[PDB]
């Protein structure tokens, strides 16, 4: 019979001059109805991690099979690009950095390739983004600066900016990532907003989910407080737990129904 | 055939020179086993409110009947004293105030009377306290300044301090809350105080749309930064009775776990 | 400052020759744009009860205010007609009975009046029905015999059939429920009926301590065996308002998802 | 390295009863290496047919769930252990009861339990011993609790094989095959029949145990779990019953832990 499946493949990036793996979830109907188009969720991993973690430890396919069957989530393409690895040798991060223009890769190469190949609807209304930790920050800032591309953002234990609680080499990959995250602080972006920016932020649906024992809780609180104070509607949840995969797996049961609601 | 019940009665306070109404939940076994003793939960109402609201809108009996039957909560006495009413006419608050020493009434009159009359076990390990809004602040500062009396505190949408006519009762309450800021109490703590705070189990529950969220956040950060174990939950919602009724499903099993 | 509201009003029924009370929930936006139309949920009460019980004990407005704010429910009209009262003095039931043609009242008088008066969109894709106990059986059989009218059915602790003087209202109701057994309707279905049933989304929610659990199990088993998709939940609890109030948090997001 | 941490350990015990090395996987609390004198309650957590001992740790994520629930106080620290009772059903013995040529229950009670509870510092009484499992393991847990009520205070049965389903059973026409032998064993030890045929003495024994039955609305074993619950209720034996969304799958069994672990903690 027909079944949802997880596929891992690769795309060569001219921007990065590098092979880029990615892992994709394909709905049960994908091979059955060759004409059907789908919403898409870009689902980003955290630092040190690589593309397969959402399928393998997040159990994306099993959660989707549950929620699709109950109607709580719609069939959608879910994809996780590789933006990680051993931080000492491999570039971690989602923004354009000196020597590593990941964001340019994401929008000019990755997204076009994926949405063509996996039959994504292709409009803003059916494109959402979510992620954990470093990926939560990437998801959030992508939503902030590309509000014309995303209808919803679900930020898990997100690296909204660098916590208050340092590499010896200021020119190492992790040092470069640190400065990139600071420069693109999701908190700062909201705090410095004029009325036009506030109005754009309001065109996006936001959901912030971070555990009470998480070292990034304080930065997510600042993000939520800035949003709430700026009059930008935003859901905020602080559940039991910390910076771990039980938090991120369980977050999927809130995330997938949330983006489904916004898609519709 | 035995059933849990809610009873409303009054105590005369010499300390206050005033009748004080209170509403108490009595477990299903109360009339069945006349010799059984129970743990107690003091469950405080918010500003403007009076004693019956936890039974009438919180549906305390219905929730207990559910959670006692599943084993998630133990049988306990639950009691709500009157500490409010129209804020322009009636005294609102839990701390000793000029002319209205509510806290002295609570500890020297109310508590001894309740625990004798309704067969409360009577020690610290079997006494907990919780409340919403003004009552959440009252529960918290009571647990802070009387850690010898309580094993657990569950603070709902709590008036931990004032969010961002000096002879009025409302002005007097306001000064009392600032003076007894639950946030300040943790922030100024020395090592001895931190050790005392650690002897109590703390649970802080406040909605993402609540005007008191920022103060509760301040309280949790102070606790966490001082190394005092504390659960924090921010659930969907605001300063309302759906939040406080649903909080009972976390609070009653929580104090049950802490009870010895 | 627009607010959602609950309104109780009355309609005269020629079919019944009786005044019929009803209670309706109106969305926050109702008075704000007086040309906006809404989907509708018919939300039925149980035996002995009357129309206002869903607003008063089910806290329908407070639950809607929560779920509308979070986006989990859409704005909808919610309406509860009176179909009960003291069973010894007042007619209880939702089907056409000898001397009391309530179903005829419902479809020929009540529904048209309500959907015109309160700006209901008016098609099947935006009409759903739910109920508890007697009202759960009523909702289920309405959906079964009027699949052209309802896209979704949410049955709480439903009187799917009688669990296991002759001219009293109670005896007449008892016969009516047996004659219109929700279980029977499914077990005797041919291929065309099964296809009709599949055009409706079904959700069945009944607690593990409920005296009607066995009839709901029979109903679900019949549905499942006939290949008619149906969600089934058995949660902790019994035939009580904590069950029915909490069911709302599953029911309202469910019909919202089904609404086209 | 500067922290103590809960641990999952896999080891083997040689069984003389079975003439077989029996692997097992055990969860050890964060305090295990830190307070060498602490004794613990124990939960026996059993796997399903076709599976082996490591599945509860690897797919159930038992360590991660315990680390969460221990920190919140919802679960107490406890030893959790899964013995190997499975593997490929055409090659390996599957099952929990004594069968011809494979007396697994005798192994469990006379070899496995004493060895585990000594080695991993279990308190060792009924009041601190619980059992749970999924599918085949759910039937194993339930019937153990039924016939060894003096050993267990609580049973949590997930998607349990309470008896052979009217539909969905694995074909077992070869009477000398291990799968046929298991099938007969499950029938003879029907969890449903055990309650149905109970006299007053048996009912009293059953009431000394806390029972929790948890099975999804789309599970092929739902109908048998319903019969078990109905028999329990009708017999006046207190039992929790939940039917949640889902089927015979690991999302159901992982999420079940979040009810199971606090549940046995309450009963301990
Ligand atoms: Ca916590
Ligand atoms: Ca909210
Ligand atoms: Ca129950
Ligand atoms: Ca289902």
């Amino acid at each position: 019979n027909f079944q949802s499946k997880v596929v891992t493949d690769t795309l060569f990036s001219k921007v990065l001059n590098s092979k880029r793996a990615y892992t994709v979830f394909l709905p049960k109907s994908f091979e059955q109805n060759k004409e059907k188009k789908y919403p898409v969720l870009y689902l980003l991993h955290g630092m040190w991690e690589t593309n397969p973690v959402w399928a393998e430890r997040g159990h994306v396919k099993d959660v989707m099979d549950r929620l699709v069957a109950s109607g709580e989530a719609c069939e959608m393409i879910i994809v996780t690009p590789n933006a990680g690895g051993n931080i000492h040798l491999e570039w971690n991060g989602y923004f354009d950095m000196p020597g590593w223009k990941y964001e340019t890769f994401f929008y000019t190469e990755f997204l076009p390739y994926i949405e063509k190949k996996y039959r994504v609807i292709g409009d803003r209304q059916h494109r959402a983004i979510a992620g954990l930790s470093m990926g939560g920050g990437g998801a959030t800032n992508y939503g902030q600066r590309h509000s014309d591309m995303f209808c919803a953002v679900y930020a898990m234990s997100a690296l909204m900016s660098i916590p208050e609680q340092p590499a010896d080499d200021p020119n190492s990959k992790i040092a470069i990532l640190t400065r990139s995250v600071i420069e693109n602080s999701c908190v700062k972006y909201v705090m410095e907003a004029d009325e036009d920016r506030k109005a754009d932020l309001r065109s996006v649906a936001w959901f912030v989910d971070c555990g009470d024992d998480d070292f990034l809780l304080d930065r997510n609180i600042e993000f939520y407080q800035a949003m709430r104070n700026a009059g930008v509607p935003c859901q905020f949840r602080v559940r039991d737990g910390g910076h771990d995969w039980e938090y991120w797996h369980s977050a999927l049961y809130q995330c997938l129904p949330f983006v489904t609601r916004i898609f519709g």
